[PDB]
């Protein structure tokens, strides 16, 4: 085994960097002024432009399907550099990447090409965005004998109609409110959204997602499609994940990800299960922030005392403390991603790799983040130092993209219930 | 042994319930709409005003000097039902304490019943603080061998003049920057602060605290006075501890609190020995807001699912973890409070009570909202619930009224040294 | 609020302290040569005497009833020096203390007169056991719908017919495995052991606790009452607690504690939510030893190096967490055994402060163990010292009694999921 | 980056699989029956032949050098399969390892062909030790001014006297006591014991290693070398690391392994630096034993319940939590060995790796023991499960070859003090 980059993942580093420390660096300056969540995300288009000209947004594309795409580990690597630096802008590339991989993962060409053509174009700012939480929670919406998806579709003629209402997608709603350039709608498939799912079928077997476009929108009354509100976020307070109301909204047959049931659901496990494994790339990133800011500071500063602080085991102590979370933490994120890679693997091996990795990565980088301000001390709690920013940005992760105690948890706990469970098939094989 | 409450402190806390109920409930509506930290305070002024009309402000000085404390338990009560609503204010009455204590504890009639008049009138907006905290940091300010303490102060003819700067101090500059009512200066003597304080000096034996008012600021040159900045901070967004600058700054010899020295470093120490005890009532007043808003949600919201969240064990384990730490730290407090009231006991027994409080209730303070917001899921990152300002909130008790780390544990562990260490002192006497 | 300890009580930490240094001190040299789980306890016989003319046994039974018992405080206090010298004996008079409770609760004069005899007498050994445990576990016992506790009760003309096991209940077979002096079988009703529970009816409307004395045992057949084995412990190695099996064991009807239902399942929780809160003042005695012999040792010891190791923060730190988690422990312990004798308080409060209490003790005993063996270092590995113990005995406590995880953490959750819990009923009353 | 394994890798581990359990798992019932630990220690010898003869003792030594390391990675393959089943003789062979790193680390062929040709003939059961550990303690043999090692040696004429007391070196004193077949002793250059070490020179600069052999012994009077006794040990009972006292105790010019100085201090510390980054995988084979063991009971017992208890979440929480700590540790492990092996990279950054890997791994080792058993419940306190001697085991990690707190730590602390300090060097290269 090895662990030494190659030229093009030392290359990604140095270009990810690069761009964060001369355009995000920019980015507070914009969105600081701004006085809503939403005016916020929309002052943070000029550093998306950008980015989509780096060509970090083609980058979110696998290279067969006409992007840019080296592996997981560039992207891991790529993601850690930006969130170091500012999950503005940062983070709607990873909620685009998220939106796109459904799409990505299915087996239809036409579909694809029809669809990631914006994204791989390399111009303008195309937004994607995977619309599956809804304000009453989803962390049981594959429990059998459960409500499930509050949001229905019901097929038409040759389209389907949804009905309910979806909370926190990532640009969901695009730039404007009119819609994200991609968007993809999970469902759950429903013939009269007043009768409960029959308590005696497989919930997984009702899931169904439609690709919704800005043109899908435009073709829709304007009281089908409406956002309600634009939650204000303790963190990440430049990203938009919209209350959406779909009422009687139509849309193409044509714009069916796939054939409703198992393979759709499937589509949607294994594009948040990659989600996962990247997610703790972003932890990384904030975390490490905080203690490179800490160490810094510690290093440099005696505290009106007659050496360094860092010379203070207790001190000392809290920064070994980060320096492992973080050490341990990146090698699990490239774990999991060279797994989800491996071909040999079986799915439930690659799944609970990826469960374990954004489960951990994210409750430590919490850990990190408060130790490295207990190690500075007061001075941590001024806004003239990033802790206040970091604090608030890393409590999202544990929370986000799967709650680990809701969602993650469970989902590894049912794996590893299984009988032929093989604990460690990810490292010796079987 | 026996925890019941006697008529008078379930009074106080009847009282703190429907003053923080009817008063402090309104106040985000005044400083949610300022700008900055300064403006966000000076906001609260018709609410501290309120609370002086409701004898909290008198409630700070002991009955023997004019006052109407009751006891620490009473405080306690108190603290933890108005934090448990609204930081803002509450936060102002404990500076003011603070300030107050070290007049409260000096053995000089004449300098109390002067001092300390305005606190007792029931009048007014009256702001006490205790000006002690640095910029270059004051963790080592007792070091022998180290710079000491940067506010420094030397004898010239029968008054002192004061050369430094002062960093934190709640409320050190009063409403309008022209200085709080009473300010409790800490320095160290010097005769000249170009020259490095002395090596083979103790550090404590050199301390001298002296007592600025409006008066002794408007007895001075404009520029012997300056307010240097305002930091802004994560939480408790509506307090004041702006960079003061003092500069020739002459204060009459009348002013001095008592013999430099031992002494005057003793009541430095005592004062932040309580306030380090009642801080423990702040964590718990903060901790529970989350615990029991993450208690109703989970015993309200079934997230999607058959049942209430709170049915699920993973869930039930963060509320019961959570109670645990409220519980564990209530009766931490109490204990503390009661033993710096009873003078059988000697001061290194009390104080090392009150070093254990500050530390363990501060800690796992933060904990506890950290787990009531992933028990409530991705909503608790909303500002629509209070969880986001709980976590800012939070976040400064450990840090504040002296770092756990690089003070609080140091006082400890200074004590727990010495050969006559008594561990269970406060418990089974000495 | 007052921590302040009465005489009675200090006399009784003082007699508990004698006791420990003088009785129990010796043990070690006795049961240390014997081979078995079984010899070691049958070796501690001598001591148990010892403590029964201390009237050790006698404290156990509340004076109405005879006894000597002064209050659940004391009783803490007692436990807390008794566990911090040697486990041996003590955890035998903690035993029997349990087996007594269920009659001591019970609402039949004449059955307490008649079975409590032998324990206020202060003469000989007699042995008390509360036979709940069993071979399959028992944290499912009141599951509704579930195979319910193995060991049954049938009511054959004027008799009970026993038919089952027990595994864990100590000192169940008395010294010599012919049945403890009084034992309180807890049983599942049925008619037909060979039949499972009706999932229709709810198992605590079928559990029965039957008396059973050396003379019930020698009043039935040889078989019908069997060791079949002795569980050898990681710690605790003097303790018995035997698997047994009950054949066609007859049981006379008035050796019924009381009505079959609720009202004995009522007992049997009441006892164990009132040990429950006690083991915290084992698991305080236990943690307390390592802490105070880690404290010496850093005080006294510089490892090779220029001053005592408690002088390094890394060093202070350890002891200091230690320090604060057996404060916070008593304090508990004492707040739940002062809130279980409230008789203006609901049981639903009474039994939430006594799960707390055992779940926090117990679980903070270990941590408090191992920080002091980090803290001594590679010393502490060796049988020279005490801690590897303090080790194996620490973590039974998280276990037994009611195991955290399984059963006393769900015991909490149920009583918090009540739609009238009150979270500070205990403290700040209804 | 890559975590596939090569088919040698995969056949060292299918090789150490086959030689625990059809070697390993008979070493119990041998030494079970002993009544001392030399006694136990000398029962497991048939067993060390045995790893003897399939070349696990010549596969410590490197290929360039005669041996048959494949590499580092190999090696912590195989002792995470060797401690899953039993750490007797595995731990024998850890101890060789260890002792012929010093030799294996120098730069002279002829010492190395002279000194490890014993360890590589494939034949006999040859033990070899690093005698540093003292009975003062060894935290701070570098510490400036302080002590320094007691151990202590003198050149006279053409050889060296040794005069001081070892205490731990683990097979130090051999099969018989009279002595390792090879052992390398750290000294502190000294020319009058009874003199206290030069508190103006650099401890590292006076340190010394020499190597004894059984000969060396031989040839020196029996009053010379002494074993002044054997420690029991709470876990790893088989183990043997003596009480020796060195008396004038002669040993020849040439054995010396290099300069005294830095030199032989650098080839100290890099043994243990590479013993500390292998100790994980022995935490990890320990830890590794009691989830699984956890895990296959948590799904084949429901406890008395109506389904198995991983269905639990707090039960899965445990396991969860156990997985996760030994995931993230074998990879900080196999990332470990590689840095220790990228001859680009400077020390600093090869030590800081291989100290947080030994901190990590032997705390999270600890916490996953616990864990397991406090999800298995009771049972796992009796001796008929392997929880009690895994708990006993594990809890030496944290404490041997070099405890966390007073070594391991400081060692990290010194190197993060550094002004060159690369944080990420091992990761992101210079
Ligand atoms: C993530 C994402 C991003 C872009 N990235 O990728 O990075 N985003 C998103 C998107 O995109 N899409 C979607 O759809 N979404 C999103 N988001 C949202 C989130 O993710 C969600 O919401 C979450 O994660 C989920 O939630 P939770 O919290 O996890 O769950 P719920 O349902 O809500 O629940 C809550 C709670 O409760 C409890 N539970 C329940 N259930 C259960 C439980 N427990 C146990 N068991 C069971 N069964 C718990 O505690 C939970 O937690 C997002 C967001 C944001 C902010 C951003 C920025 C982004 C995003
Ligand atoms: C508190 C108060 C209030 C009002 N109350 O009472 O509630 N305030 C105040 C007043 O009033 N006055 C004064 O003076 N001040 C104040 N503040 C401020 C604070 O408190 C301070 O600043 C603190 O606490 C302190 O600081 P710290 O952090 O703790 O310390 P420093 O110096 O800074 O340091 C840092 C760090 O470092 C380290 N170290 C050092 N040294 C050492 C160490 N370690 C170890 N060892 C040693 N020796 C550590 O880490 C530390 O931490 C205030 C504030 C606020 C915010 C408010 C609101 C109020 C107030
Ligand atoms: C305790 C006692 C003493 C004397 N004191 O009091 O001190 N002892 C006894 C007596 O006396 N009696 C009786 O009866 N018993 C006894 N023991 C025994 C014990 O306690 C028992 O066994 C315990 O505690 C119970 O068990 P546990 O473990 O807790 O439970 P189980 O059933 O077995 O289970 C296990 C496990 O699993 C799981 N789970 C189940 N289920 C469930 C769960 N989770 C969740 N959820 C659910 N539902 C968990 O993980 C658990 O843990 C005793 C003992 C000993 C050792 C001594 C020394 C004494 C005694
Ligand atoms: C390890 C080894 C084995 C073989 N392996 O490799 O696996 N072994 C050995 C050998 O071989 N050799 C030698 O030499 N040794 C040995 N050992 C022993 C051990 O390792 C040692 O001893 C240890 O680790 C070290 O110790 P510690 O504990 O770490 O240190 P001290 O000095 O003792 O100390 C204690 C304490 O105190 C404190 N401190 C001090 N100082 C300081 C501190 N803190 C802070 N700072 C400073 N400066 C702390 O707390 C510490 O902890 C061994 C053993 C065993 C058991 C085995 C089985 C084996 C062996």
């Amino acid at each position: 085994v090895d662990f030494k980059l190659s030229p093009s993942q030392l290359e990604a580093r140095r270009h990810a960097q690069a761009f964060a420390n001369t355009v995000l660096t920019k980015a507070s300056a914009e969105y600081s002024t701004q006085k809503d969540q939403l005016s916020r995300f929309q002052a943070t288009r000029p550093f998306y432009r950008e980015a989509v000209r780096h060509g970090l947004i083609k980058a979110q594309v696998p290279i067969p399907l006409g992007g840019t795409m080296e592996s997981l580990v560039h992207e891991s690597i790529i993601l850690e550099e930006l969130f170091a630096v500012e999950p503005a802008t940062s983070i709607t590339i990873v909620a685009t990447a998220l939106g796109l991989m459904p799409v990505i993962l299915c087996d239809s060409p036409s579909l694809q090409e029809k669809f990631l053509k914006p994204f791989i174009s390399g111009e303008g700012e195309p937004l994607a965005s995977l619309m599956h939480s809804e304000p009453n929670g989803t962390a049981n919406w594959l429990q059998k004998g459960g409500p499930g998806l509050q949001t229905t579709a019901r097929k038409v003629g040759n389209e389907w109609v949804i009905s309910g209402e979806k909370l926190w997608p990532s640009n969901s709603g695009g730039w404007d409110y009119k819609g994200a350039d991609l968007a993809c709608v999970v469902c759950r498939v429903s013939d009269d959204p007043s009768k409960p799912q029959d308590p005696n079928v497989d919930p997984a077997t009702q899931i169904a997602v439609l690709l919704v476009t800005r043109e899908t929108i435009a073709n829709n009354k304007k009281d089908a499609y409406q956002i309600l509100g634009e939650p204000e976020l303790a963190g990440h307070i430049t990203t938009s994940g919209p209350h959406t109301r779909f009422t009687e909204f139509h849309v193409p047959h044509e714009n069916l990800l796939c054939t409703p049931g198992l393979k759709a659901q499937g589509l949607v496990e294994t594009a948040f299960a990659m989600s996962a494994a990247l997610v703790g790339a972003m932890a990384i990133g904030t975390a490490r922030a905080a203690f490179e800011e800490a160490l810094v500071f510690a290093k440099s500063d005696t505290r009106g005392g007659s050496k360094h602080i860092i010379e203070h085991q207790s001190v000392a102590d809290k920064l070994i403390d980060c320096k492992i979370r973080l050490e341990t933490s990146r090698l699990l994120v490239w774990k999991a991603v060279t797994t989800l890679e491996d071909e040999a693997l079986e799915w439930k091996v690659k799944l609970e790799m990826a469960m374990q990795t954004k489960i951990y990565t994210t409750d430590v980088a919490v850990e990190c983040v408060i130790d490295a301000m207990k190690a500075v001390g007061m001075k941590s709690y001024a806004k003239d130092m990033s802790f206040p920013r970091l604090l608030n940005e890393v409590m999202c992760y544990p929370l986000f993209d799967g709650g680990n105690i809701g969602l993650r948890r469970r989902q590894m706990q049912r794996v590893m219930a299984l009988e032929d469970y093989e604990p460690w098939a990810a490292t010796y094989g079987s």
